[PDB]
Protein backbone atom coordinates (compact mmCIF):
# COMPACT_ATOMS: atom_id res chain seq x y z
CA UNK A 1 0.00 0.00 0.00
CA UNK A 2 2.92 2.08 0.04
CA UNK A 3 4.51 4.42 -2.47
CA UNK A 4 6.93 3.36 -4.52
CA UNK A 5 9.01 5.35 -7.04
CA UNK A 6 11.41 5.63 -9.06
CA UNK A 7 14.30 8.01 -9.30
CA UNK A 8 16.67 7.80 -12.56
CA UNK A 9 19.42 9.98 -12.91
CA UNK A 10 19.91 11.08 -16.59
CA UNK A 11 24.19 11.94 -16.78
CA UNK A 12 23.62 13.24 -20.80
CA UNK A 13 26.89 14.50 -22.05
CA UNK A 14 28.14 15.85 -18.58
CA UNK A 15 30.76 12.86 -17.29
CA UNK A 16 33.18 12.37 -20.18
CA UNK A 17 36.11 9.84 -18.46
CA UNK A 18 35.07 6.27 -17.74
CA UNK A 19 37.77 7.05 -14.82
CA UNK A 20 35.10 10.32 -13.29
CA UNK A 21 31.58 8.06 -14.67
CA UNK A 22 32.55 4.98 -12.58
CA UNK A 23 34.30 7.35 -9.45
CA UNK A 24 30.56 8.91 -9.16
CA UNK A 25 28.43 5.21 -9.29
CA UNK A 26 30.55 3.36 -7.64
CA UNK A 27 30.08 6.59 -4.58
CA UNK A 28 26.53 6.64 -5.06
CA UNK A 29 25.70 3.11 -5.15
CA UNK A 30 27.82 3.28 -1.52
CA UNK A 31 25.83 6.09 -0.93
CA UNK A 32 22.18 4.83 -1.48
CA UNK A 33 23.68 1.24 0.46
CA UNK A 34 21.90 2.34 3.91
CA UNK A 35 19.07 3.93 3.11
CA UNK A 36 15.86 1.96 3.46
CA UNK A 37 15.04 2.10 -1.02
CA UNK A 38 12.15 -1.15 -0.62
CA UNK A 39 10.21 1.32 -2.15
CA UNK A 40 12.06 3.14 -4.39
CA UNK A 41 14.43 1.84 -7.32
CA UNK A 42 17.12 4.05 -8.09
CA UNK A 43 19.86 3.87 -11.45
CA UNK A 44 21.90 6.02 -13.59
CA UNK A 45 22.40 6.71 -17.49
CA UNK A 46 26.09 7.13 -17.94
CA UNK A 47 27.39 7.45 -21.56
CA UNK A 48 27.72 4.58 -23.86
CA UNK A 49 31.62 4.74 -23.32
CA UNK A 50 31.12 4.33 -19.97
CA UNK A 51 28.22 1.59 -19.19
CA UNK A 52 30.13 -1.65 -19.45
CA UNK A 53 33.11 -0.38 -16.55
CA UNK A 54 30.10 1.11 -14.39
CA UNK A 55 28.04 -1.75 -14.61
CA UNK A 56 31.18 -4.09 -13.45
CA UNK A 57 31.47 -1.43 -10.80
CA UNK A 58 28.31 -1.30 -9.35
CA UNK A 59 27.54 -5.45 -10.05
CA UNK A 60 25.65 -6.48 -6.98
CA UNK A 61 24.48 -3.10 -5.20
CA UNK A 62 21.10 -1.50 -5.16
CA UNK A 63 22.27 1.67 -7.92
CA UNK A 64 20.53 -0.02 -11.46
CA UNK A 65 21.94 0.78 -15.21
CA UNK A 66 20.14 3.27 -18.37
CA UNK A 67 21.40 3.60 -21.53
CA UNK A 68 20.56 7.18 -22.84
CA UNK A 69 19.34 5.37 -25.78
CA UNK A 70 19.47 2.87 -27.97
CA UNK A 71 18.79 2.27 -31.43
CA UNK A 72 15.71 -0.36 -32.33
CA UNK A 73 17.29 -3.03 -34.41
CA UNK A 74 19.27 -6.21 -32.96
CA UNK A 75 22.57 -5.44 -35.20
CA UNK A 76 23.77 -4.03 -38.26
CA UNK A 77 24.87 -1.59 -40.83
CA UNK A 78 24.22 1.63 -38.63
CA UNK A 79 27.15 3.82 -38.52
CA UNK A 80 27.33 5.46 -34.52
CA UNK A 81 24.64 3.50 -32.97
CA UNK A 82 24.48 1.35 -29.69
CA UNK A 83 22.50 -2.38 -29.80
CA UNK A 84 20.30 -3.07 -27.03
CA UNK A 85 22.15 -6.39 -26.94
CA UNK A 86 25.04 -4.10 -25.76
CA UNK A 87 23.23 -2.67 -23.27
CA UNK A 88 22.54 -5.49 -22.10
CA UNK A 89 25.65 -6.56 -22.15
CA UNK A 90 27.13 -3.96 -20.03
CA UNK A 91 24.32 -5.03 -17.14
CA UNK A 92 21.34 -2.11 -18.58
CA UNK A 93 18.08 -2.96 -16.51
CA UNK A 94 16.25 0.76 -18.41
CA UNK A 95 16.98 2.65 -21.15
CA UNK A 96 15.90 6.09 -21.77
CA UNK A 97 13.54 6.49 -24.54
CA UNK A 98 12.60 9.58 -26.40
CA UNK A 99 14.17 11.98 -24.57
CA UNK A 100 13.71 15.72 -25.58
CA UNK A 101 16.68 15.85 -26.64
CA UNK A 102 16.73 13.19 -28.59
CA UNK A 103 13.03 14.07 -30.35
CA UNK A 104 13.77 18.09 -30.80
CA UNK A 105 16.96 18.30 -31.01
CA UNK A 106 18.16 15.22 -32.79
CA UNK A 107 14.31 14.95 -34.49
CA UNK A 108 13.70 11.13 -33.54
CA UNK A 109 10.45 10.58 -34.46
CA UNK A 110 7.21 8.93 -32.71
CA UNK A 111 7.66 5.76 -35.00
CA UNK A 112 11.38 5.81 -33.89
CA UNK A 113 10.79 5.57 -30.82
CA UNK A 114 7.81 3.42 -30.66
CA UNK A 115 10.09 0.55 -33.00
CA UNK A 116 12.54 1.25 -29.68
CA UNK A 117 10.24 0.81 -27.53
CA UNK A 118 8.62 -2.35 -28.63
CA UNK A 119 11.99 -3.44 -29.24
CA UNK A 120 13.64 -2.92 -25.09
CA UNK A 121 10.47 -4.76 -24.07
CA UNK A 122 11.55 -7.79 -26.08
CA UNK A 123 15.05 -7.44 -24.79
CA UNK A 124 13.55 -7.36 -21.18
CA UNK A 125 14.86 -3.63 -20.91
CA UNK A 126 12.50 -0.91 -18.86
CA UNK A 127 11.97 1.14 -21.33
CA UNK A 128 11.37 4.95 -19.49
CA UNK A 129 9.37 6.78 -22.24
CA UNK A 130 9.67 10.72 -22.09
CA UNK A 131 6.91 12.95 -23.51
CA UNK A 132 6.68 16.45 -23.21
CA UNK A 133 5.42 19.87 -25.39
CA UNK A 134 7.47 22.53 -26.37
CA UNK A 135 6.12 26.37 -25.38
CA UNK A 136 5.24 27.28 -28.40
CA UNK A 137 2.81 23.62 -28.55
CA UNK A 138 1.44 24.69 -24.90
CA UNK A 139 1.08 28.41 -25.88
CA UNK A 140 -0.80 27.45 -29.21
CA UNK A 141 -3.31 25.24 -27.04
CA UNK A 142 -1.78 21.84 -28.02
CA UNK A 143 -0.76 20.59 -24.73
CA UNK A 144 -2.97 17.61 -24.60
CA UNK A 145 -3.10 16.88 -28.31
CA UNK A 146 0.96 16.75 -28.63
CA UNK A 147 0.77 14.29 -24.97
CA UNK A 148 -1.89 12.19 -26.68
CA UNK A 149 -0.47 11.61 -30.15
CA UNK A 150 2.90 10.82 -28.05
CA UNK A 151 1.26 8.10 -26.23
CA UNK A 152 -0.59 6.99 -29.00
CA UNK A 153 2.38 6.80 -31.62
CA UNK A 154 5.17 6.00 -29.08
CA UNK A 155 3.33 2.78 -27.30
CA UNK A 156 1.30 1.76 -30.43
CA UNK A 157 0.98 -1.84 -30.66
CA UNK A 158 2.95 -2.74 -26.90
CA UNK A 159 1.93 -6.50 -25.73
CA UNK A 160 -0.77 -5.49 -23.10
CA UNK A 161 1.31 -8.15 -20.76
CA UNK A 162 4.83 -6.27 -21.43
CA UNK A 163 2.84 -3.36 -20.12
CA UNK A 164 4.05 -3.67 -16.53
CA UNK A 165 7.53 -3.22 -17.54
CA UNK A 166 6.85 0.85 -18.62
CA UNK A 167 7.65 4.23 -17.22
CA UNK A 168 6.33 7.42 -18.17
CA UNK A 169 8.47 10.58 -17.70
CA UNK A 170 6.67 14.03 -18.53
CA UNK A 171 8.90 16.79 -19.57
CA UNK A 172 7.87 20.74 -19.07
CA UNK A 173 9.72 20.84 -22.53
CA UNK A 174 8.07 24.25 -22.37
CA UNK A 175 9.81 25.48 -19.14
CA UNK A 176 13.70 24.94 -20.60
CA UNK A 177 15.61 27.96 -20.58
CA UNK A 178 17.02 27.41 -24.56
CA UNK A 179 16.01 29.05 -27.25
CA UNK A 180 17.03 26.26 -29.62
CA UNK A 181 13.69 24.17 -28.16
CA UNK A 182 11.85 27.03 -27.87
CA UNK A 183 12.57 29.96 -30.33
CA UNK A 184 9.41 32.08 -30.35
CA UNK A 185 7.99 32.10 -27.05
CA UNK A 186 7.74 32.58 -23.26
CA UNK A 187 9.63 30.62 -21.13
CA UNK A 188 7.46 30.09 -18.30
CA UNK A 189 7.92 28.52 -14.49
CA UNK A 190 7.60 24.99 -13.74
CA UNK A 191 5.11 25.25 -11.36
CA UNK A 192 4.03 21.79 -8.82
CA UNK A 193 0.59 22.80 -9.84
CA UNK A 194 1.28 22.48 -13.85
CA UNK A 195 2.90 19.13 -12.87
CA UNK A 196 -0.05 17.83 -10.84
CA UNK A 197 -1.76 18.83 -13.90
CA UNK A 198 -0.25 17.10 -16.60
CA UNK A 199 0.61 14.39 -14.66
CA UNK A 200 -3.19 13.81 -13.65
CA UNK A 201 -3.86 14.10 -17.34
CA UNK A 202 -0.91 11.21 -18.21
CA UNK A 203 -3.02 9.01 -16.20
CA UNK A 204 -6.26 9.47 -17.17
CA UNK A 205 -4.78 8.71 -20.65
CA UNK A 206 -3.39 5.42 -19.65
CA UNK A 207 -6.30 4.20 -17.97
CA UNK A 208 -8.21 5.25 -21.11
CA UNK A 209 -5.57 2.74 -23.50
CA UNK A 210 -4.82 0.34 -21.17
CA UNK A 211 -7.05 -0.16 -18.48
CA UNK A 212 -6.12 -1.70 -15.20
CA UNK A 213 -2.74 -2.34 -16.34
CA UNK A 214 -3.17 1.20 -16.92
CA UNK A 215 -3.27 2.71 -14.00
CA UNK A 216 0.40 0.90 -12.70
CA UNK A 217 3.07 2.78 -14.98
CA UNK A 218 4.87 5.20 -13.36
CA UNK A 219 5.07 8.85 -14.25
CA UNK A 220 8.24 10.11 -13.33
CA UNK A 221 8.52 14.08 -13.47
CA UNK A 222 11.05 15.05 -15.47
CA UNK A 223 10.95 18.81 -15.00
CA UNK A 224 14.10 20.09 -13.14
CA UNK A 225 14.08 18.62 -10.18
CA UNK A 226 16.49 19.20 -7.07
CA UNK A 227 16.77 18.65 -2.98
CA UNK A 228 15.20 22.05 -2.06
CA UNK A 229 11.87 21.53 -4.76
CA UNK A 230 11.82 17.45 -4.49
CA UNK A 231 9.46 16.92 -1.59
CA UNK A 232 6.51 18.94 -2.98
CA UNK A 233 6.85 17.66 -6.19
CA UNK A 234 7.11 13.65 -4.83
CA UNK A 235 4.16 14.24 -2.52
CA UNK A 236 1.71 14.78 -5.77
CA UNK A 237 -0.20 12.02 -6.24
CA UNK A 238 0.38 10.75 -9.34
CA UNK A 239 4.02 11.67 -9.60
CA UNK A 240 6.17 8.41 -8.79
CA UNK A 241 9.61 9.35 -9.43
CA UNK A 242 11.99 12.06 -11.28
CA UNK A 243 13.87 11.43 -14.17
CA UNK A 244 16.64 13.66 -12.80
CA UNK A 245 19.15 16.17 -14.69
CA UNK A 246 22.03 18.00 -12.91
CA UNK A 247 21.01 16.69 -9.58
CA UNK A 248 22.22 13.26 -10.62
CA UNK A 249 25.71 13.96 -11.44
CA UNK A 250 27.00 13.43 -7.93
CA UNK A 251 25.45 11.73 -4.69
CA UNK A 252 25.65 14.78 -2.53
CA UNK A 253 22.80 16.38 -5.14
CA UNK A 254 20.95 13.10 -5.33
CA UNK A 255 20.62 11.53 -2.33
CA UNK A 256 18.00 14.38 -0.72
CA UNK A 257 15.67 13.18 -3.52
CA UNK A 258 16.22 9.43 -2.80
CA UNK A 259 15.58 10.42 0.89
CA UNK A 260 12.44 12.18 0.01
CA UNK A 261 11.10 9.32 -2.24
CA UNK A 262 11.57 6.65 0.84
CA UNK A 263 10.66 9.09 3.13
CA UNK A 264 6.93 9.10 0.93
CA UNK A 265 7.09 5.19 0.60
CA UNK B 1 56.13 5.39 -51.76
CA UNK B 2 52.03 4.95 -51.97
CA UNK B 3 50.58 5.76 -48.73
CA UNK B 4 47.48 4.12 -47.25
CA UNK B 5 44.67 3.97 -44.43
CA UNK B 6 42.76 1.03 -43.97
CA UNK B 7 39.52 2.14 -42.01
CA UNK B 8 37.51 -0.66 -40.37
CA UNK B 9 34.07 0.63 -39.35
CA UNK B 10 32.23 -1.88 -37.21
CA UNK B 11 29.06 0.01 -37.04
CA UNK B 12 26.26 -2.00 -35.09
CA UNK B 13 27.57 -5.41 -36.17
CA UNK B 14 29.92 -6.51 -32.91
CA UNK B 15 27.70 -5.93 -29.96
CA UNK B 16 29.34 -7.42 -27.01
CA UNK B 17 32.87 -5.99 -25.71
CA UNK B 18 34.43 -8.99 -25.16
CA UNK B 19 33.95 -10.19 -28.40
CA UNK B 20 34.79 -6.58 -29.94
CA UNK B 21 38.07 -6.89 -27.88
CA UNK B 22 39.03 -10.49 -29.11
CA UNK B 23 38.70 -9.43 -32.71
CA UNK B 24 40.59 -5.99 -31.82
CA UNK B 25 43.12 -8.11 -30.33
CA UNK B 26 43.34 -11.06 -33.07
CA UNK B 27 44.14 -7.84 -36.05
CA UNK B 28 46.39 -6.01 -33.70
CA UNK B 29 48.36 -9.36 -33.67
CA UNK B 30 47.74 -10.10 -37.18
CA UNK B 31 49.68 -7.03 -38.13
CA UNK B 32 52.70 -6.53 -36.09
CA UNK B 33 54.27 -8.84 -38.33
CA UNK B 34 53.27 -7.38 -41.74
CA UNK B 35 56.00 -4.29 -42.54
CA UNK B 36 52.95 -0.94 -42.46
CA UNK B 37 55.19 1.69 -42.70
CA UNK B 38 53.10 2.97 -45.17
CA UNK B 39 50.06 2.15 -44.38
CA UNK B 40 47.94 3.16 -41.00
CA UNK B 41 45.03 1.01 -40.32
CA UNK B 42 42.62 1.99 -37.79
CA UNK B 43 39.42 0.08 -36.31
CA UNK B 44 35.96 1.71 -35.46
CA UNK B 45 34.04 -0.22 -32.45
CA UNK B 46 30.47 1.22 -31.42
CA UNK B 47 30.63 3.59 -28.38
CA UNK B 48 30.06 0.66 -25.75
CA UNK B 49 33.46 -1.35 -27.05
CA UNK B 50 35.55 1.46 -27.19
CA UNK B 51 37.54 1.63 -24.01
CA UNK B 52 37.99 -1.92 -23.29
CA UNK B 53 39.30 -2.10 -26.79
CA UNK B 54 41.69 0.82 -26.62
CA UNK B 55 43.20 -1.00 -23.34
CA UNK B 56 43.36 -4.62 -25.35
CA UNK B 57 45.31 -2.85 -28.05
CA UNK B 58 47.35 0.22 -26.32
CA UNK B 59 50.92 0.21 -28.02
CA UNK B 60 49.90 -2.30 -30.77
CA UNK B 61 49.87 -0.75 -34.51
CA UNK B 62 46.49 -1.00 -34.76
CA UNK B 63 44.78 2.43 -34.25
CA UNK B 64 40.95 3.49 -32.73
CA UNK B 65 38.32 5.24 -34.47
CA UNK B 66 35.02 6.45 -32.74
CA UNK B 67 32.00 6.04 -35.50
CA UNK B 68 30.77 9.35 -34.31
CA UNK B 69 30.33 12.13 -31.70
CA UNK B 70 29.03 15.24 -31.04
CA UNK B 71 30.44 18.87 -31.79
CA UNK B 72 30.63 19.91 -28.31
CA UNK B 73 32.63 18.98 -25.29
CA UNK B 74 30.20 18.77 -22.65
CA UNK B 75 26.36 19.26 -22.34
CA UNK B 76 22.65 18.56 -22.18
CA UNK B 77 22.82 16.13 -25.19
CA UNK B 78 20.86 12.41 -24.19
CA UNK B 79 22.58 9.56 -26.14
CA UNK B 80 25.20 11.96 -27.67
CA UNK B 81 28.99 11.06 -26.67
CA UNK B 82 31.92 13.58 -26.49
CA UNK B 83 35.28 13.84 -28.18
CA UNK B 84 36.96 14.33 -24.52
CA UNK B 85 35.35 10.64 -24.07
CA UNK B 86 36.69 9.35 -27.52
CA UNK B 87 39.92 10.34 -26.46
CA UNK B 88 39.50 8.81 -23.31
CA UNK B 89 39.48 5.43 -24.72
CA UNK B 90 42.53 6.00 -26.57
CA UNK B 91 40.94 6.89 -30.08
CA UNK B 92 43.13 9.02 -32.68
CA UNK B 93 40.22 8.95 -35.66
CA UNK B 94 36.66 9.44 -35.79
CA UNK B 95 34.28 8.78 -38.55
CA UNK B 96 32.11 11.88 -39.23
CA UNK B 97 29.39 12.63 -41.30
CA UNK B 98 29.07 8.54 -42.78
CA UNK B 99 26.17 8.08 -45.27
CA UNK B 100 23.94 6.33 -42.48
CA UNK B 101 24.49 9.36 -40.51
CA UNK B 102 23.89 12.15 -43.16
CA UNK B 103 20.75 9.66 -44.76
CA UNK B 104 19.05 8.10 -41.91
CA UNK B 105 19.61 10.12 -39.12
CA UNK B 106 19.36 13.18 -40.48
CA UNK B 107 22.91 14.82 -40.02
CA UNK B 108 23.37 17.90 -41.69
CA UNK B 109 26.35 19.59 -43.54
CA UNK B 110 26.34 22.05 -40.82
CA UNK B 111 25.89 19.96 -37.96
CA UNK B 112 28.81 17.85 -39.66
CA UNK B 113 31.16 20.86 -39.93
CA UNK B 114 30.62 21.82 -36.39
CA UNK B 115 32.06 18.08 -35.25
CA UNK B 116 35.00 18.38 -38.09
CA UNK B 117 36.35 21.30 -36.58
CA UNK B 118 36.12 19.87 -32.97
CA UNK B 119 37.61 16.76 -33.97
CA UNK B 120 40.68 19.00 -34.86
CA UNK B 121 40.80 21.03 -31.93
CA UNK B 122 40.58 18.08 -29.86
CA UNK B 123 43.51 16.64 -32.08
CA UNK B 124 42.03 13.79 -33.53
CA UNK B 125 41.74 12.85 -37.27
CA UNK B 126 38.78 12.70 -38.79
CA UNK B 127 37.28 10.91 -41.61
CA UNK B 128 34.88 12.70 -43.16
CA UNK B 129 32.51 10.94 -45.48
CA UNK B 130 30.84 12.44 -48.37
CA UNK B 131 28.35 11.09 -51.07
CA UNK B 132 25.44 10.59 -53.49
CA UNK B 133 22.58 8.60 -53.44
CA UNK B 134 21.37 6.69 -56.77
CA UNK B 135 18.53 9.78 -57.13
CA UNK B 136 21.22 12.70 -56.87
CA UNK B 137 23.24 10.66 -59.16
CA UNK B 138 20.82 9.80 -61.84
CA UNK B 139 19.85 13.41 -61.91
CA UNK B 140 23.24 14.59 -62.81
CA UNK B 141 23.86 16.21 -59.66
CA UNK B 142 26.50 13.48 -58.16
CA UNK B 143 29.08 17.11 -58.78
CA UNK B 144 26.91 18.94 -57.21
CA UNK B 145 26.58 17.12 -53.82
CA UNK B 146 29.95 16.23 -53.69
CA UNK B 147 31.29 19.63 -53.60
CA UNK B 148 28.25 21.12 -51.75
CA UNK B 149 29.21 18.48 -49.81
CA UNK B 150 33.33 19.31 -49.41
CA UNK B 151 32.07 23.03 -49.06
CA UNK B 152 29.83 22.67 -46.05
CA UNK B 153 31.32 20.23 -44.40
CA UNK B 154 34.57 21.67 -44.31
CA UNK B 155 33.61 24.89 -44.11
CA UNK B 156 36.07 27.07 -42.02
CA UNK B 157 38.79 24.71 -41.20
CA UNK B 158 42.38 26.04 -40.36
CA UNK B 159 44.67 25.68 -43.22
CA UNK B 160 47.46 24.18 -40.51
CA UNK B 161 44.97 21.80 -39.35
CA UNK B 162 43.86 20.27 -42.98
CA UNK B 163 47.11 17.41 -43.06
CA UNK B 164 44.46 15.80 -40.14
CA UNK B 165 41.53 15.05 -42.42
CA UNK B 166 40.73 11.87 -44.50
CA UNK B 167 38.28 12.21 -47.20
CA UNK B 168 36.10 8.62 -47.73
CA UNK B 169 33.80 8.80 -50.77
CA UNK B 170 30.91 6.51 -50.57
CA UNK B 171 28.69 5.25 -53.78
CA UNK B 172 25.77 5.49 -51.61
CA UNK B 173 23.74 5.02 -54.86
CA UNK B 174 25.42 1.37 -55.55
CA UNK B 175 23.98 0.24 -51.62
CA UNK B 176 21.28 -2.00 -52.13
CA UNK B 177 19.16 -0.34 -49.94
CA UNK B 178 15.58 0.53 -51.03
CA UNK B 179 14.89 3.06 -47.53
CA UNK B 180 18.28 4.72 -49.03
CA UNK B 181 17.55 4.67 -52.57
CA UNK B 182 14.12 4.31 -53.43
CA UNK B 183 12.80 5.35 -56.59
CA UNK B 184 16.23 4.56 -58.82
CA UNK B 185 17.96 1.82 -60.22
CA UNK B 186 20.50 0.14 -58.20
CA UNK B 187 23.43 -0.20 -60.07
CA UNK B 188 26.79 -1.85 -58.71
CA UNK B 189 29.87 0.44 -58.19
CA UNK B 190 32.59 0.10 -60.26
CA UNK B 191 36.73 1.11 -59.94
CA UNK B 192 36.10 3.45 -63.27
CA UNK B 193 33.21 5.18 -61.62
CA UNK B 194 35.11 5.09 -58.34
CA UNK B 195 38.45 6.88 -60.27
CA UNK B 196 35.99 9.39 -61.72
CA UNK B 197 34.49 10.47 -58.05
CA UNK B 198 38.37 10.49 -56.73
CA UNK B 199 39.79 12.45 -59.27
CA UNK B 200 37.09 15.02 -58.89
CA UNK B 201 37.22 14.84 -55.35
CA UNK B 202 41.00 15.63 -55.78
CA UNK B 203 40.39 18.29 -57.82
CA UNK B 204 38.31 20.07 -55.78
CA UNK B 205 40.20 19.79 -52.66
CA UNK B 206 43.26 21.53 -54.72
CA UNK B 207 41.13 24.04 -56.03
CA UNK B 208 40.12 25.09 -52.19
CA UNK B 209 43.15 24.30 -50.25
CA UNK B 210 45.90 24.29 -52.88
CA UNK B 211 48.84 22.32 -52.08
CA UNK B 212 47.44 21.51 -48.50
CA UNK B 213 44.63 19.79 -50.31
CA UNK B 214 46.71 17.44 -52.65
CA UNK B 215 48.09 15.73 -49.34
CA UNK B 216 44.27 15.00 -48.22
CA UNK B 217 43.85 10.57 -48.80
CA UNK B 218 40.65 9.81 -50.37
CA UNK B 219 39.70 6.23 -48.45
CA UNK B 220 37.05 4.33 -51.06
CA UNK B 221 34.31 4.19 -49.15
CA UNK B 222 32.29 1.20 -51.23
CA UNK B 223 32.35 -2.33 -50.75
CA UNK B 224 35.92 -3.55 -50.35
CA UNK B 225 37.05 -6.68 -50.11
CA UNK B 226 39.94 -9.26 -50.93
CA UNK B 227 38.62 -9.98 -54.07
CA UNK B 228 38.64 -6.52 -55.24
CA UNK B 229 41.09 -4.54 -52.81
CA UNK B 230 43.96 -4.62 -55.21
CA UNK B 231 42.29 -3.48 -58.51
CA UNK B 232 41.17 -0.23 -56.34
CA UNK B 233 43.73 0.37 -54.03
CA UNK B 234 45.46 0.71 -57.03
CA UNK B 235 43.91 3.67 -58.44
CA UNK B 236 45.42 6.51 -58.00
CA UNK B 237 43.76 8.69 -56.43
CA UNK B 238 42.47 6.10 -53.97
CA UNK B 239 44.56 6.40 -50.90
CA UNK B 240 42.76 3.61 -48.43
CA UNK B 241 39.28 2.01 -47.56
CA UNK B 242 37.11 2.54 -45.09
CA UNK B 243 35.85 -1.25 -45.13
CA UNK B 244 32.76 -2.64 -43.50
CA UNK B 245 32.14 -6.34 -43.48
CA UNK B 246 35.71 -7.66 -44.62
CA UNK B 247 36.92 -5.48 -41.44
CA UNK B 248 34.90 -7.75 -38.97
CA UNK B 249 37.46 -10.45 -39.05
CA UNK B 250 41.23 -10.28 -39.17
CA UNK B 251 40.83 -13.62 -41.42
CA UNK B 252 38.60 -10.90 -43.94
CA UNK B 253 40.90 -7.85 -43.53
CA UNK B 254 44.44 -9.08 -43.68
CA UNK B 255 44.37 -9.35 -47.54
CA UNK B 256 43.07 -5.50 -47.28
CA UNK B 257 46.24 -4.50 -45.50
CA UNK B 258 48.51 -6.49 -47.57
CA UNK B 259 47.26 -5.36 -50.91
CA UNK B 260 47.99 -2.12 -49.52
CA UNK B 261 51.38 -2.83 -48.17
CA UNK B 262 52.46 -4.73 -51.39
CA UNK B 263 52.11 -0.88 -53.20
CA UNK B 264 53.21 0.68 -50.89
CA UNK B 265 56.57 0.03 -51.41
Amino acid sequence: MRKKFIIGGNWKMQILNVEEAVSIATELATTISGILTETVDVFIAPSFNALYSVGQAIKGTKLKLAGQNMYFRDKGAFTGEISPDSLLDAGCEYVILGHSERRRIFGESDAVINQKVKKALEKGLKPVLCIGETAKEKEEGHTETVLRTQIDESMADIPREQLNLITIAYEPVWAINNKFLNPNSEIKTATPEEAEKNHIFIRKLLINKFGDEGKNILIQYGGSMKASNCEGLLNIGEINGGLIGGASLSAEKLKPIIEAAVKLG
